[PDB]
């Protein structure tokens, strides 16, 4: 079996069905004890909860969810009737991401679409009946973080004060995203020093503030 198969048997054999916070624990353990792997984790993941608590958003995008720690982490802090939409071009990733949050019990919560954002972006308006987000992290190819959100922009789904939160914007690192959110007019930027997931390496978030043309 694979490293994400084995997270997730983890999760069921040490976590409690239905209660998000022991699958976080869960994870964290397993990827601070037995194998690292490329979650969000526990240092950074407590900053975007303070994000989420601020905005309230009802209606998420995430690209990028992996195994679904960082989905199991905003779903169980969003409202109730509020949305999260998450994207995963690895269908074996996305397997585990809707078995991960089926015992979160979040499932109710959380539309995993499986596929490559620059598709599955242009589709949102007519296919997932989306208007506008509210925010979105970007967690996936850190060289498409700024195509894709200029792609989000060019599609309609940016509005006044969207939240664009980024993970790994120091490592791996995302260059030329920074460069254009910071000396944009259209965002208003700022950055959250942390640690990369589960080591003593530092990263931190960039959340940039959609401002409209
Ligand atoms: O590559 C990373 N994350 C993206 C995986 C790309 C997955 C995709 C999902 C998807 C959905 C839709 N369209 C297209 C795509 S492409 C990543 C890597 C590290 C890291 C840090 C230090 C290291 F030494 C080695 C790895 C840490 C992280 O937190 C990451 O998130
Ligand atoms: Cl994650
Ligand atoms: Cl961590
Ligand atoms: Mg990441």
């Amino acid at each position: 079996d694979t490293k994400e198969q084995r997270i997730l048997r983890y999760v069921q054999q040490n976590a409690k069905p239905g209660d998000p916070q022991s699958v976080l624990e869960a994870i964290d353990t397993y990827c601070t004890q037995k194998e690292w792997a490329m979650n969000v984790g526990d240092a950074k993941g407590q900053i975007m909860d303070a994000v989420i608590r601020e905005y309230s958003p009802s209606l998420v995008l995430e690209l990028g969810a992996y195994c679904g720690y960082s989905a199991v982490r905003m779903a169980r802090l969003l409202q109730p009737g509020a949305r999260l939409l998450t994207m995963e071009i690895n269908p074996d990733c996305a397997a585990i991401t809707q078995q991960m949050l089926n015992f979160a019990g979040l499932q109710d919560k959380v539309t995993i679409l499986n596929g490559a954002s620059q598709d599955l972006i242009p589709q949102l308006k007519k296919k997932y009946d989306v208007d506008t987000l509210d925010m979105v992290f970007l967690d996936h190819w850190k060289d498409r973080y700024l195509p894709d959100t200029l792609l989000l922009e060019k599609c309609g789904l940016l509005r006044k004060g969207t939240v664009l939160l980024a993970d790994n914007v120091i490592v791996p690192g995302t260059p030329d995203f920074l460069a254009y959110v910071r000396g944009s007019s259209s965002f208003e930027c700022t950055h959250y020093s942390s640690y990369l997931e589960y080591m003593k390496v530092v990263d931190g978030l960039e959340k940039a503030i959609y401002q409209g043309p």
